[PDB]
């Protein structure tokens, strides 16, 4: 019976963080290699009872974009993503893209103090909103656009996702998220709040992948009608319409747009 990966947690996790990865006859995993590039130590993969699930820490970032292979009993089988898509990360704020102008902060995470690990530099959203507050904290970005040699201009929106990793320190109840490109504000998306794509919630006390339709925040028809719209703009917007004052803390990276 071939081992089989049905999910990944992310495609992009941050070092130093736990990948988890979802299937079936994960009988006495022999090799975890990430990318081609190196192996996690056996001793160090975490397998569920019935054999359905792998975890492990990412004790170092792979250098290029690849594949996890997880070798089993019954063979080896390759996760059908890409990992580490380094090449459609639109905006990392360490030298992809770059931050014009709003109310936020910017941190590199220094292991003792939320969000304990990063990648390099992420985006803050942190600190408290008074009720019903309909502009409080915000980044208007510059994004580096996937190339076409990735991603053909013909390539339907609707066949594409947005992706980013994201830290929720705990639970809000107000405050949502606005994400808009091109200055397209009749297309943005609106009242988000971030959810994990491999759990469905929204994770606390840890980085989750969130993933959105790119229809979601996008209006036109075909990828190169989107980059035609001549606007390396990206925003990212926390309001409050809710009827408390809130405290939250999020934090953003990896803005990417990758295939369905
Ligand atoms: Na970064
Ligand atoms: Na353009």
């Amino acid at each position: 019976p071939k081992p089989v990966v049905t999910a990944v947690s992310s495609t992009m996790p941050v070092v130093g963080s736990t990948v988890t990865i979802t299937g079936q006859n994960f009988i006495e995993v022999s090799r975890v290699n990430i990318n081609g590039e190196f192996d996690i130590p056996v001793g160090d993969i975490t397998t569920s009872n019935t054999f359905d699930e792998i975890s492990f820490v990412l004790p170092q970032a792979p250098t290029q974009s690849g594949h996890i292979s997880v070798t089993a009993i019954g063979g080896t089988v390759e996760s059908a993503e890409i990992f580490y898509p380094l090449e459609n990360v639109i905006l990392n704020y360490d030298g992809i893209g770059s931050h014009v102008w709003g109310d936020c902060s910017f941190v590199v995470a220094d292991g003792s103090s939320a969000p304990y690990v990063s990648n390099g530099t992420c985006l803050g959203i942190t600190g408290t909103v008074s009720a019903s507050n309909y502009w409080w904290k915000q980044s208007y970005s510059n994004a580096q656009w996937v190339n076409t040699s990735i991603i053909p201009g013909n390539i339907p929106i609707d066949d594409l996702k947005l992706q980013f990793e994201c830290f929720v320190k705990e639970v809000f109840t107000g405050p949502v998220f606005q994400i808009a490109m091109c200055e397209n504000f009749d297309a943005a998306l609106n009242g988000y709040v971030p959810v994990s794509s491999f759990t469905g919630k929204t994770e606390t006390g840890k980085w989750m992948q969130c993933s959105v339709s790119l229809s979601s925040v996008v209006a036109d028809a075909t990828y190169q009608d989107f980059l035609n719209r001549n606007s390396t703009h990206i925003g990212v917007y926390a309001t409050n319409p809710g009827s408390s004052q809130a405290t939250i803390e999020v934090y953003f990276d990896n803005f990417r747009i990758v295939r369905k």
